[PDB]
């Protein structure tokens, strides 16, 4: 049997060119390579107060940006979380190996307590269990995930290791899965912020579903920096704005940094955003042609989520009925 | 029919105060209410421990339960683990409960009895778990003892807050309120209530002790420096002959003024060779009930396996109508 990759996309906010680059992309072209397993994390969307209207359409539009993406269902398992009642099972039992402490150094929620101090939940506290719960079930041995999650999977590797010390080789180690490129797409008019899906100023971000005239917009106008003369050569640290738009670009054509480098030679910026704005609006128009047909087709949608929970629960309900077995609780008869 | 819902934790060590209080009031009303007993092997696991003792704890008190009275065909009695809708709505509750609720309870920072950073999540995520055991069943009314009662609180909390926002989901619990009537004191510490979770073993008397025990236990129990002795019912000055006293009557019936007289002219001797004896006999009784039930593996498997889908069809359609209400998309059936 291959080696399972396993990743999750929150249902909640549009997502972005960073989420595409950071995660979307790793996970389209994993599937032949590995097993993958690819769910839509609803039960973490509500750690964050949402309309119950606009969460159902918002799974929906997940998981149609995915078969829009090219994520396959006759080659990957895809899910909504809560259709699998194990990962709430499970993130429950590991809560009991999990130091308090670990969850209260988290980025994240630091970051979100901040952002949403009105709804300071404990389910924004207990993210991470959760999360580790659904990696953890399906004895996954690869994450794709941008480089803001890797906090959250050193984590989970170390659940998992706590609990195999206890009780024997029952979870695997998951390893994290970054790309060296486009791991932390920037803000494009503030290039040393993460492009964030929670942007009050949407001239940050570049919308996946968005409309390709106003995200050619937004290209066009991208902060560069003041070297004199202009070079468009990659360098995160001084040239961050010219940086994030070689990786953009490089995500949408294939060519490699140092290919685009050489082929912008002797160019200044405005050539640069040109380029990235064209090739970006190409993909857009593309991606949401596709989105179109899958999403319009809902009896399709529930087809794949009917069959996906199917397959996705055989996996969990073997390894939740050996935690079960390794923690001391009695079987249920069946 | 009005909903009660207790849980049973699979680690109790249940003494008489436990059996004569509230557990003999509760089996002479499961016709009058609709109960629903729980043994919660998942909030178990927030304390960390022996998965054998655990497995044979859970089963022991499930036998214990059936020998004090508990009518699996009246009552509902299952193990919590075997609904998965707990866990479920246990983290969706999560998301509609403050961090602060959480940290500013009594029970987390008593039961911390460490530095954080040491101490588990389920140790501080325990009350949401609570609450989702209470309303998943549409639950009138809670049985809960002082050390309960803030988390009975969060419960009540959460079902409001969970209301406002999308409608009459969940009903909110009420305490129970009235009290069992049976006095049963500390044997060496005649002033404090015999309770489950004393760490001075000699306070109690477990259900399961043997009589050699019993008298051990109840011949060291503490008395009065009274000059003669005089078996009489007092709680200040007597408090201790007036706990066997009161022990005796829980056991046998008799009043206070009828054992008053029955021990006119008697010593201390025979006042706690009789409360031995009574106990004794009442525990031979509820023991071999126990013993019957607990090697019966197959009759304790039926009772898990209704209790559980009994519990499963409430269950699920209280959650049914929590993820529609909070927005998910329903499972394709
Ligand atoms: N600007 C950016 N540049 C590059 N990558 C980025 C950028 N913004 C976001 N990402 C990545 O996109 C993925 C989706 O993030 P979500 O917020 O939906 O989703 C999250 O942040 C997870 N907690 C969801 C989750 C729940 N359980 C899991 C188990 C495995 C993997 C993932 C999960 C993520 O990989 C994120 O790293
Ligand atoms: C057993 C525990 C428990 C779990 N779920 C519930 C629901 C109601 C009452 C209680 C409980 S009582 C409580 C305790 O700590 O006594």
């Amino acid at each position: 049997t291959k080696p399972i990759v396993f990743s999750g996309a929150q249902p909640s906010g549009e997502l972005t060119i960073g989420n595409y680059m950071g995660a979307l992309r790793q996970w389209v072209n994993m599937q032949d390579d590995y097993h993958c397993i690819y769910c839509i994390v609803d039960q973490h969307a509500i750690t964050v107060r949402q309309d119950a209207q606009k969460l159902r359409k918002a799974t929906l539009d997940t998981l149609a940006l995915y078969l829009a993406c090219g994520i396959d269902p006759e080659k990957s398992t895809i899910f909504v979380q809560s259709h699998v009642p194990e990962h709430a099972q499970l993130g429950w039992a590991l809560n009991c190996y999990t130091y308090f402490g670990e969850l209260s150094r988290m980025t994240q929620f630091k970051d979100k307590s901040a952002r949403y101090a009105e709804n300071i939940n404990a389910g924004l506290f207990d993210y991470p269990v959760l999360m580790a719960a659904d990696i953890l079930l399906y004895q996954t041995n690869l994450v794709p995930v941008g480089e803001d999650q890797k906090q959250h999977l050193e984590l989970s590797r170390d659940i998992a290791q706590r609990f195999n010390a206890l009780y024997g080789e029952i979870f695997k180690v998951p390893e994290p899965f970054i790309p060296k490129s486009g791991a932390r797409v920037m803000s494009l008019l503030e290039p040393t912020k993460k492009m964030s899906k929670s942007d009050d100023n949407r001239n940050n971000v570049i919308g996946l579903l968005e409309d390709p005239k106003s995200v050619v917009k937004k290209i066009k106008r991208a902060v560069t920096d003041s070297d004199e003369p202009p070079v468009v050569r990659y360098d995160v640290q001084n040239k961050a704005g010219v940086s994030n738009l070689l990786d953009i670009l490089s995500a949408v054509t294939g060519q490699s940094i140092p290919e685009l480098e050489k082929q912008f030679e002797g160019k200044m910026y405005g050539h640069l955003k040109g380029e990235v704005a064209d090739a970006v609006s190409g993909m857009l128009t593309e991606l949401q042609e596709r989105y179109h047909r899958f999403r319009n087709d809902e009896a399709f949608l529930q087809q794949v989520m009917k069959d996906g929970a199917e397959k996705a629960s055989a996996h969990a309900s073997r390894t939740l009925k050996a935690v079960y077995e390794a923690i001391g609780f009695v079987a249920k008869p069946h």
